[PDB]
């Protein structure tokens, strides 16, 4: 039954904090930190993790919530190894997942225009990229998961190089969520045409020259993203179709993880 697969999936992701060791803090903001960590498998061997860090109803959506995340299984979304409360003089929730050395997307193809950071990316890299994005939104979209937040900073890379979809902003929200309370999963698909020109530009921000108060305006007038300098016109007919007026015309994740592969076998 609904309860009994809510039950089932509640007893899995709690971690024992005895299992767990924290180290240097990686990161701060106002919700919260990252630290990296050690946490002790079933195998007797410890696994290096990142810890993020964060009424009674307040936690138990929490755990709700994080009981569907650890529930998901797909190589393009990242993993969520279990969750851990903490006590302080209000309650501290911890969620562990895998570390990545290369860190988020968006700040590596910064990196990447620079002498010390990784080298050049090649077009069919980036393409690569999105194509791994595609794949783990289009497992998300069919199981009618909703992501809401998708942009370069939340993608994540593996130690093999492969793109995944994580969840640690005006200019990534459809035309009809800046009207209207209303989102779908074709709010997604325009956030991923933004995702997408974020690659292509190797890290841009996007609409240069255009400021977040005037966006909608912007939008309405029928303004989109501007084709970037080496993208191909078959790329930007891609993205471009992220960002139709109505909601019903945008393809679906399945349709434009297709399209990208095609593109990439056509490339030498
Ligand atoms: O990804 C998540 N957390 C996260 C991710 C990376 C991280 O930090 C790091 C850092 C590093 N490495 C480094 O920093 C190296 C360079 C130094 N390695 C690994 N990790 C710390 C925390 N959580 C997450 C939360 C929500 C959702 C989706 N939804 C849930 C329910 N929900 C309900 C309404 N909206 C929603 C949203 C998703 C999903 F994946 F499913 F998209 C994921």
């Amino acid at each position: 039954s609904h309860m009994e697969e809510l039950q089932n999936k509640l007893e899995d992701v709690v971690i024992d904090r005895n299992l767990l060791i924290l180290g240097r803090i990686l990161g701060e903001g106002e919700f919260g930190s990252v630290m990296e960590g050690n946490l002790k498998q079933e195998d007797g061997t410890s696994l290096k993790v990142a810890v993020k860090t964060m009424s009674q109803r307040e936690i138990e959506e929490f755990l709700s919530e994080a009981a569907c995340m650890k529930d998901f299984s797909h190589p393009n979304v990242i993993r969520l190894l279990g969750v851990c409360i903490e006590m302080s003089s209000i309650p501290k929730p911890m969620v562990i997942l895998p570390f990545m050395k290369y860190g988020d997307l968006h700040t590596y193809l910064l990196y990447s225009r620079l002498e010390t950071g990784p080298r050049h990316i090649p077009l069919q890299t980036l393409l690569r990229f999105m194509v791994d994005i595609a794949l783990g939104m289009e497992y998300l979209s069919n199981r009618n998961f909703l992501h809401r937040d998708l942009a370069a900073r939340n993608c994540m890379l593996r130690d093999d190089m492969t793109v995944c979809v994580a969840d640690f902003p005006v200019k990534w929200i459809a035309i009809e969520s800046l009207a209207d309370r209303v989102y779908t999963s074709k709010s997604d698909v325009w956030a991923f045409g933004v995702t997408m020109w974020e690659i292509a530009t190797r890290g841009m921000t996007p609409y240069p020259g255009v400021q977040n108060h005037e966006m909608y305006d912007y939008l309405l007038h029928g303004h989109r993203l501007k084709q970037p300098e080496d993208c191909l016109d078959e790329l930007y007919e891609i993205m471009y179709s992220c960002w139709r007026t109505d909601p019903l015309d945008r393809p679906t994740f399945s349709v434009l993880r297709l399209q990208l592969e095609r593109l990439l076998e056509s490339l030498p």
